[PDB]
């Protein structure tokens, strides 16, 4: 019921699953880039571009640009370009590190 801002290019999207959070990054026109299996068992993920509404399904999402107050994000074009260029690549909390890398350029604490 709370009015909220719509996602902007490069925004971090956190989806509240039953039990845990799924992260994605907004790339425009309703789409996000995120990881999917190619849990603690899966050692490979594939980068996918999908509709936010499909990823979220019946779960709500929120924008959570969590580190912005301490660390300046990269310009949105750099965020989006790098997210898009990774689509289809296989890569070895993991989702959160992925999206932080893209938004900020760094992901280590």
């Amino acid at each position: 019921a709370l009015a909220r801002p719509r996602p902007r290019l490069g925004d971090l999207i956190e989806i509240s699953r039953f039990g845990y959070a799924h992260w994605a990054i907004y790339v425009g026109d309703g789409y996000v880039v995120h990881l999917a299996p190619a849990s603690a068992l899966t050692n490979k993920a594939i980068v996918k571009k999908e509709l936010l509404s499909v990823v979220a399904g019946g779960d709500n999402y929120r924008v959570n640009n969590k580190h912005d107050d301490r660390y300046t994000p990269l310009p949105s074009n750099k965020i989006v370009k790098r997210a898009e260029e990774l689509v289809g690549q296989e890569l070895p909390d993991n989702c959160e590190h992925f999206v932080n890398h893209l938004r900020y350029g760094v992901s280590r604490s």
